[PDB]
């Protein structure tokens, strides 16, 4: 199977009075290119997806595609939708727009079954010929991909390569690379990176890794390396950022922390996203200071 | 504040041949007004509104509106989404197709903080001079409206009059009526039905009205008269399809019961929704025995 693993990156996507900040999202991503990230996730949940139009989804595939033209960082384009017909359709986009890969979140608010999660990646993965990584996050979707849901979509479809766990059960995760082991598990709970990868996991698709892409990349490295010690170390250091990026729903704390570091100009989110509290706000604030933020 | 409220049915979607049945459709909503029902809400979850496309949203709502013209029932459009500048959209599009009020579904997967739902509902109340009925059903969206949220926005803006409760939850429903006892709370929880029109609801929005409008009205009805005695019995006997109308996840075993008692013709699904399995089919087909299903 064609995969995309290592440390990755949810792209935040800044605005601007209102519209897409093209040139900070081309130097956000260089950025991210510069401190040893392995790929980039565009127009993801951390990107504000639900409220970017196709129009600016595409423009910001594209420039991820060329900022890392000529390197060896992927893009793995979120092309996610909870009706099969519309995610088939942002599969094909993404892949015509250079990506190679493309992130589908689980079918949110209308709930499918076993069969009809099944039935819908399988129609996705039919679609394009480019690997295609499962995101399992059911404290948004309020659906759950069960393991032999998943292990199924591994082994009948040849795109699909592994899933992305965001849902705080390691037990989980023990169960996926216990009975599939040839499967990449992919990190998408950043306080628990190592755990995940100590157990087999090959990755991780970050939101800390917008503010510190070294520590997060080098996190990865450790661990894929066997330097479980080094990994650990890491991993232990992160968990106050990685938490308190949560204090209120991503990405309003990590584009908050981008903001207060100088790395986009503006703290404009798209409703129904706010900024956050003024008590969250020096929360965000005071817990990025003990941490070496790395500019431009 | 104008108020929409009594008996009112999430109207499902029937499908044929992947097109929506318009006929069939009009001739389903001609059931529940012959019924009792005092209101039909189109393009809910329960009509598949993640699948349908906007110009077929907008053929559900003008059939709606049309087979209301010159009848006490009203067209309670859904119009929601988990971005404001479409929830707004939606809601300005609903009121000029002739609806009488939006059922907006409190944002889904992008998980935003109150702050965000109040800037959220406020945008959509004043983008439209019909009554706006707040929707929170978190096990599908990830989200919560705070019974704080819920009353601010009804307190503050005027197209606001009440909320769809789909919580589990009589303690959140004693806490909304007993600070606030001038907002229309709606059961969005057929078993449920009773106890929280018992306790100041002033009206349902329901799977089961689908299949059974003459009883789910009675129920309602009786309750509205505090002839708690009658409107407690319709609930009681009502529980078994209303639990069973759930084996499944909503709308699957509505559709399935509507296939099988010949209402709708086809038993079409849009991915990821799919047909249930073989034995909760044949729980639905036994419990719908035990019960007097009104043809046309
Ligand atoms: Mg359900």
């Amino acid at each position: 199977k064609n995969i995309i693993i290592g440390a990755m990156t949810a792209l935040i996507t800044p605005f601007k009075n209102g519209k897409v900040d093209e040139q900070s999202y081309a130097r956000l991503i260089k950025r991210q290119i510069e401190n040893g990230i392995d790929a980039v996730v565009p127009v993801g949940t951390t990107g504000e997806s639900a409220t970017l139009t196709h129009e600016e989804a595409r423009t910001c595939i594209e420039i991820a595609v060329e900022t890392c033209k000529g390197t060896k960082v992927k893009v793995l384009a979120g092309a996610g939708s909870n009706a099969t017909h519309e995610a088939v359709g942002l599969a094909k986009f993404a892949k015509e727009h250079g990506a190679d890969g493309i992130l589908s979140v689980a079918p949110y608010y209308n709930k499918p079954t076993q069969q009809g999660l099944y039935e819908h990646y399988k129609a996705i993965a039919q679609s394009v010929d480019i690997p295609v990584l499962l995101y399992n996050v059911p404290g948004r979707t309020g659906c759950e991909i069960s393991t032999d849901t998943i292990i199924k979509l591994f082994r009948d479809c040849e795109n699909i390569y592994g899933v992305k766990e965001a849902s705080g059960n390691i037990d989980k995760c023990v169960d996926l690379l216990a009975h599939e082991p040839r499967m990449m598990l992919i990190s998408g709970e950043d306080a628990i990176n190592y755990p995940i990868l100590s157990n087999g996991g090959k990755g991780v698709i970050s939101v800390t890794s917008n503010l510190l892409p070294d520590m997060i990349s080098a996190l990865t490295h450790f661990a894929l390396d066997e330097n479980y010690k080094e990994a650990k170390k890491i991993n232990d250091e992160l968990y106050n950022i990685n938490k308190i990026l949560f204090c209120e729903s991503n990405p309003i704390p990590i584009k908050t922390a981008m903001y207060l570091a100088g790395l986009i100009e503006s703290l404009e989110f798209r409703l129904p996203l706010c900024s956050p509290s003024k008590e969250n706000f020096a929360k965000i604030e005071e817990v990025m200071k003990k941490y070496k933020i790395k500019g431009f």
